Formats: structure tokens, C-alpha cells, sequence
């Protein structure tokens, strides 16, 4: 009935953006269809799945706003369930014990064709016995083909003679991936399995397992893996979601970009989170792979910086301000910084770095800037601006702008004769955003003090 999807990562230490994209599509499918999104942690490997690695997944999903209706559900919590189902398949004659050694299985290297398991023990009905090579194998169908209509890839058909009686339970007491994932997806009523297409050849093995169990078979959707700019499969050697946080990308912008990587809607290129929910259908996902494009993502991030609500951007700027060890309380309000810089930067890291000049005293002047704009005569504009700014009853970006325009009009000069030296006065450089905001963001006390210093540096 109700659509139910899952994200089932195996913890490696961080959330790969390929995994983020998979979580995103599963989340969007569930949200668009008013269903549930389940978080499962494939944590049986006790070495890889440290608590720290699990926390990295959870923290990254929280940063992206990918809330989950259910979970996290841990495979290490479900061991007796896996063994119960495995042993019931044996009792029902649909799975069996086998005992071959690795070198016996290795001796089935004999290609001449494709390697697989002999099925030797399949009808031998061997009892359970204490043995380090004991496995439980599923009786896969011997003949015919497996068919499924992949939501993304279309009709897929694999011959059963290409499959074998897969191991479903290992000598070390743990299920195999193909067994655990079916039992989990069955137990949690998953209706649409949406995952990367490097899992696609295990799908017919899983489908047969559903059918041997007597479980309804879900639909499947397999996305091509994300490639890097050169076209190779992606890895940390821009893969960590938290790296994009540290670089200053907005979560919603990363999500819009990741969605557009393997999904499309006409010629639209930019999607709010609300638009993604409204428009997403896993069936509209691209079957062809796409490359990363850091430039497109920066472009996407610029749009979100330009159009999202200021209060939505603010906490992400504050994060970057704190990284730089800045006393945010003593400097300008971060919302005012966002207003002055949101149209002029590509990331919030860049925004924070360009905002440092308002959060600390001005001590280092660009010598070339002083030489160009603090020539004799510049004190007239500076003193007139200083006088008008000091008389403002209120200190706002608008009122500062009026004082600066009044200064130019009072002296009957172009705004450049005011802005150029004032820019060096406030920042020590000839690079800043709009002069009115640049002055405003220093605050009243700092603006007057810095201009006073500037007037003493004239000639």
C-alpha cells in the first residue's frame, strides 16, 4: 500500500556523496508519495562500522535535512532474525548445509566457463554439524530466467544458469549481504528498492530469494554511479558530504545539484527542496551516468545564496565565521553580512573570509591602495562623510547610504570621490562590496574611528 523506501549504507567512515544522492532519491520518492523513509545501518562488519563511522552518517543526514521516519535500524540487532529465516528455509527444503573448503571452492576455478558454485550439496540433505566451513546455501532455481522491470533501467533479464546457490549464512555466524538485505527489506515492507547500479546483478539473486521465502517482491530502481570530472568512479581521492559543508555550500543547493545529477524535469535546473518533493518520480531518473561538475555546483550555490531567505542562510554563515575564530557578537549582525555579500560570492566560506574586515580591528593597509586614494584632497570627502555619518540618528544600511549620497551632493562630486577613499578607510584595500554596506557593516564606532585614521594618513 504505502510507499516505503530505505537508505541502507554500510559505514565506511563518512557519507559518500553517492550515498547522499541515494538517500536523497529514496527520501524524495517517499516524501512525494506520502510514505515512509527507513534508515538501516549495515553494520555487521564490527571493524568498519565503528560508532564514529555511524555518527558520521547520522550527522551528514541531519546536515542535509534528510530526516528518516524509521531507524536507524542496525543489522547487528537482527542476528537471531536472520538465523531464524535461514534455518526455516533449510527446514522447508529451500536451503541446505554445505561444507566445502575454500580450496575446494577455489578448485572450482576451472573456467573453460563462468565461475559459480557446483550445487554439489544441494540435494544431499546434509545435517548441521560443527565445522569451520559450514555454510547455508539457498536453492536458486535451476532453469528459466529472472525478469524484472527496473524503475530506472527498464526490463532486465538474467539466465538462472548464470546464478548459483548463493551462500546466505557464513561460517562466522553472520548472514551474507544478499540474504540480510532481503530479510530486512521484507521485514520492513520496503516497496521500492532504490540503489546504485553496481548492485544490479545481485537483484535477480534477491528476487529468487523473495520468491523462495514467499515474500512479495518489491520494485527496484538502479541509478548509475556518480563519476568525477575526468569520468572515473568517484572516491575521496570531493567525496565526503562534510567536505561540502566545510567548503561553504548550502545543503539545499547541494541537494538541488545532486538531484539534477541523475534526474531531470524539462529544462529546469534549480529546485527548492519543496519543488524536489513535488516533482520527483524515481521513474524519471536518468539511466546514463553523469559527471561531477564543481563549477555547476558553485553556480547552483550562487542561486540559493541569491534567493533563499536570509535567515535560512545565516546559520551556515555563522558556522564559517566561527571557524575563523571571530567574535560574531562584537561585529555586524550576520544577516546584514549576508545581505551585503550574498550576490557577490560563491560559498559561505568565501563570504566569511571576506567579512573578516568587519569583525576585527583594521591594522594592515594595502600600500598601493593608500597611495592611490589617500592623496592630498581626499580628506575633504572623508571629513564630509565622517561628519554626515556621525550625525545619523539611526545606523542602518539605508541611512548610511543617505549620508554618503548627501556627502557627494554637498560637495558636488561624483560618488566615486567619496567611495574610493572611504573603501580604503574601512577595509585598508580597494576591494569591498557596496560602499554603503561596507561602511554600515563596520558599525558606527568603528566606521568613525577608521575614517579618522584615514584622514591622518592623507598625504
Amino acid at each position: 500500500m504505502t510507499c516505503r523506501t530505505r537508505f541502507a549504507p554500510s559505514p565506511t567512515g563518512y557519507l559518500h556523496i553517492g550515498g547522499a544522492r541515494t538517500a536523497l532519491y529514496c527520501w524524495l520518492e517517499a516524501r512525494h508519495r506520502g510514505g515512509e523513509f527507513v534508515l538501516r545501518i549495515e553494520d555487521t562488519d564490527r571493524e568498519r562500522s565503528t560508532q564514529g563511522a555511524i555518527d558520521a552518517i547520522l550527522e551528514a543526514m541531519e546536515w542535509l535535512g534528510l530526516d528518516y521516519d524509521e531507524g536507524p535500524i542496525y543489522q547487528t540487532d537482527r542476528v537471531a532474525r536472520y538465523l531464524e529465516v535461514a534455518e526455516q528455509l533449510v527446514a522447508d527444503g529451500k536451503a541446505y548445509y554445505a561444507y566445502e573448503t575454500r580450496e575446494e571452492l577455489d578448485a572450482m576455478r576451472e573456467a573453460a566457463e563462468k565461475p559459480r558454485y557446483n550445487g554439489a550439496a544441494r540435494d544431499l540433505g546434509l545435517p548441521r554439524r560443527d565445522d569451520p566451513n559450514r555454510v547455508i546455501r539457498f536453492k536458486n532455481p535451476l532453469e528459466g530466467t529472472v525478469v524484472f522491470d527496473d524503475l530506472i533501467k527498464g526490463r532486465i533479464e538474467i539466465a538462472n544458469s548464470e546464478l548459483d546457490d548463493m551462500v546466505i549464512f557464513r561460517p562466522d555466524g553472520y548472514p551474507t549481504y544478499n540474504f540480510a538485505v532481503v530479510v530486512d527489506d521484507w521485514d520492513m515492507g520496503i516497496t521500492e528498492v532504490i540503489r546504485g547500479d553496481d548492485h544490479i546483478n545481485n537483484t535477480p539473486r534477491q528476487i529468487n530469494l523473495y520468491e523462495g521465502i514467499g515474500a512479495p517482491v518489491p520494485k527496484f530502481g538502479h541509478m548509475p554511479m556518480i563519476l568525477d570530472e575526468q569520468g572515473a568512479k568517484l572516491s575521496k581521492r570531493a567525496a565526503d558530504v562534510m567536505q561540502y559543508k566545510d567548503a561553504g555550500y548550502l545543503p539545499d543547493a547541494l541537494l538541488s545539484y545532486l538531484a539534477r545529477l541523475g534526474w531531470s524535469h524539462g529544462d529546469q535546473e534549480l529546485f527548492s527542496r519543496q519543488e524536489l518533493i513535488e516533482l520527483f518520480d524515481v521513474k524519471d531518473c536518468n539511466s546514463k551516468a553523469s559527471r561531477l561538475d564543481m563549477a555547476k555546483l558553485g553556480w547552483v550555490n550562487q542561486h540559493f545564496l541569491k534567493t533563499e531567505d536570509v535567515a535560512a542562510i545565516v546559520p551556515h554563515l555563522v558556522y564559517q565565521l566561527q571557524k575563523l575564530g571571530l567574535d560574531v557578537a562584537a561585529g555586524p549582525a550576520p544577516e546584514d553580512v549576508v545581505v551585503a555579500l550574498r550576490e557577490r560570492v560563491q560559498t559561505l566560506k568565501e563570504m566569511a573570509e571576506k567579512a573578516v574586515v568587519w569583525y576585527q580591528p583594521l591594522t594592515e593597509y594595502d600600500e598601493a591602495a593608500v597611495a592611490k586614494h589617500f592623496k592630498a584632497g581626499a580628506e575633504v570627502a572623508l571629513g564630509k562623510a565622517r561628519e554626515l555619518l556621525a550625525a545619523l540618528p539611526e545606523w542602518t544600511a539605508e541611512s548610511v547610504g543617505v549620508a554618503l549620497h548627501d556627502a557627494a551632493a554637498a560637495l558636488e562630486i561624483g560618488m566615486g570621490k567619496v567611495a574610493q577613499p572611504l573603501r580604503v578607510a574601512i577595509t585598508g584595500t580597494q576591494v569591498s562590496p557596496d560602499i554603503s554596506h561596507t561602511v554600515y557593516l563596520a558599525g558606527r564606532e568603528q566606521a568613525l574611528k577608521r575614517i579618522d585614521v584615514a584622514i591622518t594618513k592623507v598625504a
